[PDB]
């Protein structure tokens, strides 16, 4: 129908749109702490310890697929990387402080995402 296609053109410009979101973000991330998920081979425990793993590849290949619907659905999965990262690491660890610093650096960029959906529907 003309209104799925529609529906379609706009999902692909929100994906358009969250791309370049996500590239910002990532940029803030210059030691690539989130760049990939936690390996079990180096880290074995893990999933005992947080049971949502999240980073910024899985969080890209969920995009081109236009697996996020909305800016709050793709919200959720950022801030999954910094508390899962929050909780894993204790404050004083290059982890933990990577995870404060991203936080505080993407705000300004997600407080702007938030006006474009928004704006632009
Ligand atoms: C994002 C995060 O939690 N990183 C710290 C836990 N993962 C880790 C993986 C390999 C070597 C050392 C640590």
């Amino acid at each position: 129908s003309m209104e799925q296609v529609a529906m379609e053109l706009r999902l692909t410009e929100l994906t358009r749109l969250l791309r370049s979101v996500l590239d910002q973000l990532q940029d803030k991330d210059p030691a690539r702490i989130f760049a990939q998920p936690v390996s079990l081979k180096e880290v074995p425990d893990y999933l005992d310890h947080i049971k949502h793993p999240m980073d910024f590849a899985t969080m890209r290949k969920r995009l081109e697929a236009q697996g996020y619907k909305n800016l709050h659905e793709f919200e959720e999965d950022f801030d999954l990387i910094i508390d899962n990262c929050m909780k894993y690491n204790a404050r004083d660890t290059v982890f933990y402080r990577a995870a404060v610093r991203l936080r505080d650096q993407g705000g300004v960029v997600l407080r702007q995402a938030r006006r474009e959906v928004d704006s632009i529907g």
